């Protein structure tokens, strides 16, 4: 229908790490890192917690990895050739001019919000001067801005 691949970059007062990390509610497990991980269950994008099955998608049908994981360079989701991703994007993290914090530049592609009003409800005080455009990719920044968990992430 309307699929459009967007490509802009907001900035988060975030590292990077915890950027990519929107997808989640701010995780904190170090133990899953570099190799000899046993546990490949991050829950993210969906991951079906079997651990057991040989390779990542062949046992469940429909499952997800992370085809890409960089502390901090570029992050690129999948959803394995089990599940079959349909969409398609790879987040890259640079530091934003100004030290304004870090900033993601995304390509990706998506299905736009049908109610385009929804956005300009927030002109009535919304306390962000950040132009006239990018208006969607703008609330997202937002979001991701206000979000703010424990770095060891408690739950």
């Amino acid at each position: 229908m309307g699929e459009t691949v967007v490509r802009d970059a907001v900035t988060i007062g975030k590292p990077a790490e915890q950027l990519y990390a929107v997808w989640r509610d701010l995780p904190g497990l170090p133990l899953l890192m570099t190799h000899l991980r046993s546990v490949e269950v991050l829950d993210d994008k969906r991951s079906r917690w079997t651990v057991e099955a040989p390779a990542p998608l062949g046992a469940v049908s429909w499952e997800a990895e992370l085809t890409a994981d960089e502390p901090g360079k570029r992050i690129a989701w999948r959803s394995l050739p089990g599940a079959r991703i349909e969409n398609s994007g790879e987040v890259l993290f640079r530091p934003a001019p100004g030290a304004r914090g870090t900033e993601v530049v995304v390509r990706l592609t998506y299905r736009p919000p049908g109610g385009s009003a929804g956005a300009v409800i927030a002109r009535m005080f919304n306390q962000e001067p950040s132009q006239q455009l990018r208006d969607d990719l703008m609330r997202f920044k937002r979001e991701q801005e206000l979000g703010l968990e424990h770095h060891h992430h408690h739950h």
